[PDB]
């Protein structure tokens, strides 16, 4: 009942890199700490607790203001998805992580409310790492579900729910970002964690929707699990640069793949489905996207046999430096995604703000006239239909 996921379209952005730092979103912060600083875990460990609190709190305070939220509303959005790590609820004994993020999430909920936006809180990192990505807090291993990690996840989730779910601004809360089933996360144990998260949400505020990631399975494979109308929302992430088939496509083929995704997957789900992450980029050229120290599929330097093209132009900077045809093709890709993802329950762009990652930065694309500001703001014919 906070938001009608069944009947109204989500139009959102992510605050990636804010309360869970990521090297590609703020490379300057990781590069200032040297070559071993490759994720939030290693960054805080290298700085130590005092200096980590100093540097990360300067970022938490400067990266987001009420003005960000006002600009999001002025762009036609109704949602903001906010990643937070388990360590924001108190680092475990021995973790290098610092806390303090809750003070800033508290401001976001107030600022979102003032701007007329809903907040979707996203538990983006779990003890042991649910995916092995740097964006979980610690790259290189999937240890979530070993030891007491799941109980520790539920302890953190419970504190987070207590603090926030009583606000009607917090319309929805996500169990865990990108639990990596193909990477070894056990689906049966994930479903048990999902059931416990639902129980937590309904202890405090039945009006708040529960959001479940598809775990990289087809989102329609979750049919028959917690099917409850507006109450339970699936979150699928749609990207064209992490797959060696999609990354080889031309712009027309990219647009075809987006419509095919909406028809085969979004329209096949028995629940509301948000595309809770997607972007304007069609390459993996952004500096450190595959991890600090790692290259790109697109130029043959990461997980690849051959270069498709060169990453010099798309690694860094802002879209004003590209050609008119490059900006035009990026907008065609974005409009196709807006229209395809609104066939089902809507969308949440990744991400609001970067240090310059062409096609990834909504605040950049909006100002450049690349990102549409309403469903009627279209420069190209509608590319996907019912
Ligand atoms: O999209 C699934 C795919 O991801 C690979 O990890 C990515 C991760 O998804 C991305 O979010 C992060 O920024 O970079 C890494 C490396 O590209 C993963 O290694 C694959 O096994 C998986 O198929
Ligand atoms: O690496 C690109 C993006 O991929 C998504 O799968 C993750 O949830 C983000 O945290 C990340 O920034
Ligand atoms: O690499 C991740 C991608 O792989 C494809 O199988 C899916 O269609 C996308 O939705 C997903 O983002
Ligand atoms: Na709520």
């Amino acid at each position: 009942s906070s938001f009608d996921y069944n009947g109204e379209k989500v139009r959102g952005v992510n605050l990636g890199g804010w309360l869970v730092l990521e090297p590609w979103i703020t490379p300057s912060i990781f590069d200032a700490a040297g070559a071993e600083a490759v994720d939030e875990w290693s960054l805080t460990k290298i700085l130590g607790k005092e200096e980590a609190e100093a540097r990360l709190s300067a970022h938490w305070k400067s990266f987001v203001s009420a003005g960000d939220f006002q600009r999001m509303a002025d762009a036609g959005l109704n949602h903001v998805r906010i990643p937070i790590g388990y360590w924001a609820l108190g680092p475990l004994e021995g973790d290098p992580y610092v806390d303090g993020q809750l003070e800033y999430l508290d401001k976001a909920v107030e600022w979102a409310g003032a701007a007329g936006l809903k907040v979707l809180i996203d538990l983006h990192g779990a003890p042991g790492s649910q995916n092995g990505f740097d964006n979980s807090g610690r790259r290189g291993a999937i240890q979530w579900q070993q030891g007491d990690t799941v109980e520790q996840t539920l302890d953190a989730f419970d504190l987070l729910a207590e603090r926030y779910l009583g606000s009607d601004t917090v319309a929805a809360i996500e169990a865990i970002n990108e639990p990596n089933i193909p990477g070894g996360v056990d689906q049966g144990k994930l479903q048990e964690y999902y059931g416990s998260v639902y129980g937590i949400v309904n202890k405090y505020n039945a009006g708040t929707s529960v959001v479940y990631g598809d775990g990289f399975l087809p989102v329609e494979s979750w049919n028959g699990f917690k099917t409850e109308g507006s109450k339970v929302v699936m979150d699928t992430h749609h990207y064209h640069m992490f797959d060696n088939g999609l990354i080889a496509m031309d712009i027309d083929s990219h647009i075809d793949a987006v419509c095919q995704f909406a028809h085969q997957h979004l329209e096949a789900s028995d629940k509301p489905v948000i595309v809770g992450e997607w972007t304007g980029a069609v390459t993996d050229c952004a500096k450190y996207l595959n991890g600090k120290g790692n290259g790109a599929r697109y130029d043959g330097s990461y997980a690849a046999d051959k270069a498709i093209g060169d990453c010099s132009s798309l690694a860094t900077g802002f879209v004003s430096k590209l050609s008119d045809e490059e900006r035009s093709d990026m907008r065609r890709f974005i409009e196709a995604q807006l229209d395809a993802f609104e066939l089902k329950s809507g969308w949440v762009f990744w991400t609001w703000k970067t240090e310059g990652a062409p096609g990834w930065d909504m605040s950049d694309l909006l100002e450049a006239g690349v990102f549409p500001t309403s469903p009627d703001d279209r420069e190209f014919p509608k590319q996907c239909h019912h």
